[PDB]
């Protein structure tokens, strides 16, 4: 099975609805950071009241320091989430 | 729904079975990159017979140039992978 397949699909739907908020067409928008981590990765991330951790999460993702999170980094984030909680439990 | 909820599980079985194929525990090494482009991204993904593709495609998401692919950009590959098959469809 195309256990990826789920995942580029369940993608390019929250990647394009967030992505494709505001902006030219599939760019993110801290608008869609901070909206997507209270609206989607709210039951795992805690929905934060404050850009702040937004701000530097970008500093950690943002490899051009545009301050926004196309998608090649953008879905870097998702994985920077997926780690803590693939980590967290494989914890030795 | 949280669609994101499939993706991470659904990579972190492809991502820790390849990733965790070998190395330290977590850690991508070529033989995942080309092996999983030809066992998982084949069927969208065409099966690369030299790694002279993953060889420009690490030029492209290898970004501390370690030749090998965290977890962090790891995932940014699917999304380069991801990003193709949406902006094709979505070709104004
Ligand atoms: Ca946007
Ligand atoms: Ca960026
Ligand atoms: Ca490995
Ligand atoms: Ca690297
Ligand atoms: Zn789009
Ligand atoms: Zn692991």
């Amino acid at each position: 099975m195309s256990e990826l397949e789920k995942a580029m699909v369940a993608l390019i739907d929250v990647f394009h609805q967030y992505s494709g908020r505001e902006g030219d067409k599939h760019k993110l928008k801290k608008s869609e950071l901070k909206e997507l981590i209270n609206n989607e990765l709210s039951h795992f991330l805690e929905e934060i009241k404050e850009q702040e951790v937004v701000d530097k999460v970008m500093e950690t993702l943002d490899e051009d320091g545009d301050g926004e999170c196309d998608f090649q980094e953008f879905m870097a984030f998702v994985s920077m989430v997926t780690t803590a909680c693939h980590e967290f439990f494989e914890h030795e």
